[PDB]
């Protein structure tokens, strides 16, 4: 690297962290990734607009990248929505954005454990009837390495590409 500016929530003592998931073939933990540059995000697939826009700002910054780099980088989107958002659904909506992505749901204890970790809290409100309720989330994207959480990013940062591009850049 030289001169990065960072525009993340950039952390001096890194926090470890590991979960366990499931996705549309077996199940999944952060120790399958603890090598990596992994970006973290707590989403639901059927959101009002951020889960696409983000996954594509988080694409093109994959896409800015060289092809030694990107060895060490890897996406994985966790749904916040389990009654909603299947394995199956989750992966592809992903994937739709870029193939070098994995999307993760399950038993909603699994992804309770995944936003345990982070202190993702989400709940749902004004719950009526069985198509009726709003989800809520944090939603943010966790950026860790060494099995340890080394930045914290909101949409409103990471959907700055180049950004994450240079923050990713600091930690190669």
């Amino acid at each position: 690297g030289a001169m990065h500016t960072f525009y993340g929530t950039r952390l001096l003592n890194p926090k470890p962290v590991d979960f366990a998931l499931e996705g549309p073939q077996g199940p999944v933990r952060l120790s399958q990734f603890q090598d990596k540059v992994v970006l973290l995000f707590f989403g639901f697939t059927r959101c009002p607009d951020v889960c696409p826009t983000t996954l594509l700002a988080l694409k093109r910054a994959y896409e800015k990248l060289p092809p030694k780099a990107q060895e060490r980088v890897q996406v994985i989107f966790v749904s916040v929505d389990p009654e909603r958002d299947p394995p199956e659904v989750a992966d592809r909506y992903a994937k739709a954005f870029h193939p070098s992505f994995l999307g993760l749901s399950g038993s909603p204890e699994a992804v309770r454990e995944a936003a345990q970790t982070f202190g993702v809290f989400y709940q749902k409100s004004q719950y009526r009837g069985p198509g009726e309720y709003l989800v809520d989330h944090t939603a943010t994207t966790f950026v860790v390495k060494e099995g340890r959480l080394v930045l914290l990013y909101s949409p409103d940062k990471a959907e700055a590409t180049d950004r994450v591009v240079a923050d990713l850049q600091a930690l190669l």
